[PDB]
């Protein structure tokens, strides 16, 4: 199909995702920049995401977040996701679009943005939302590794698919986890989507970026980092440390896995073959150009190698 301006895509029903397109690389990610708004957006993705529950209930993808965040917002685990919330409703208000469709398709145009980047795959569609997410769904920075595992497992995702969405972690910073520094990113590299996440929450911890008694915080390896303790846990847990590792120097399948379980979470609560599928809208992302890497000056006796059948990559 070709649309109005010209552009085109192979189903005409997603002609009307370029208007949108437009106004959100320049007036929700600042001319489509690899900053905090992306990041947030992402985060965003997963928070409406998870709100998914065989026993409980919720809609999964579906927009909740936003349509009811009177109710979500005053979660614990939502802290701080009022900011994203705010700044993306208007969009929606002006848009002809879900609130669940804008969220996902807002959460795949921000990855596009990162050098390093992949298309996730996007289906347009979604309804309104029609009930809030049950509370205490979110998985928080001081949960044991069982109990992570426990409620995304109950969300449909493997061990694995666990490891393969926290790859996000690569573009990311905390705000609340220590409010004495907020935006100190999780790894050294918060706007490439790279496996230097991967390779830093290996590494011996050091010491506290700020304050030294935050909840859900473990020691950081650098002074400008910091390190959840859930991260903590999972890449030394005997259950994911090995495809934790895995990651490490392997981008092909970082972007592989991270696009397709991305796809995955994006459809929670929906079902694909009553959408359209318009993935080709998104942009594409910009390539890695640098190596991975320890840290200068780090060496393999400061990583905590966690996978007995395969040793750590010699970076
Ligand atoms: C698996 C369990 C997870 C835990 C325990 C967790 C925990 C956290 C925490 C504590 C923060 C910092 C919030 C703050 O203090 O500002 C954060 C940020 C973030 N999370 Fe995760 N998360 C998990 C999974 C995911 C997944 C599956 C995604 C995929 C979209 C994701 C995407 C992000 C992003 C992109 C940020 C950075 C937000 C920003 O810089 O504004 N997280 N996460
Ligand atoms: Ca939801
Ligand atoms: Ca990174």
């Amino acid at each position: 199909a070709t649309c109005d301006d010209g552009r085109t895509t192979a189903n005409a029903a997603c002609c009307i995702l370029f208007p949108i397109l437009d106004d959100i690389q320049e007036n929700l990610f600042d001319g489509a920049q690899c900053g905090e708004e992306v990041h947030e957006s992402l985060r965003l993705t997963f928070h409406d995401a998870i709100g998914f529950s065989p026993t409980l209930g919720g809609g999964g993808a579906d927009g909740s977040i936003i349509a009811f965040d009177t109710i979500e917002t005053n979660f614990p685990a939502n802290a701080g996701i009022d900011e994203i919330v705010s700044a993306q409703k208007p969009f929606v208000a002006k848009h002809n679009i879900s609130a669940g469709d804008f969220i996902q398709f807002a959460g795949a145009v921000g990855v596009s943005n990162c050098p390093g980047g992949v298309r996730i795959p996007f289906f347009l569609g979604r309804p309104d939302a029609v009930a809030a997410s049950p509370d205490h769904l979110v998985p928080e920075p001081f949960d044991s590794v069982d109990s992570i595992l426990a409620r995304m497992g109950d969300a449909g995702f493997s061990p694995v698919e666990v490891v393969y969405l926290l790859a996000s972690h690569s573009i990311a910073a905390a705000d609340k986890v220590d409010p004495s520094i907020p935006g100190t990113p999780f790894d050294s590299t918060p706007g490439v989507f790279d496996s230097q996440f991967f390779i830093e929450t290996q590494l011996k911890g050091r010491l506290f970026p700020g304050t030294a008694d935050n909840k859900g915080e473990a020691q950081s390896p650098l002074q400008g980092e910091i390190r959840l303790q859930s991260d903590h846990l999972l890449a030394r847990d005997p259950q994911t440390a090995c495809e934790w590792q895995s990651m490490v120097n392997n981008q092909p399948k970082i972007q592989n896995r991270f696009a397709a379980t991305m796809s995955k979470m994006a459809l929670l609560g929906q079902d694909k073959t009553k959408l359209i599928d318009c993935s080709d809208v998104i942009p594409t992302p910009p390539a890695l150009v640098g190596a991975a890497h320890l840290p200068a000056g780090f060496s393999l006796s400061d990583v905590e190698q966690a996978c007995a059948a395969t040793p750590f990559p010699a970076l």
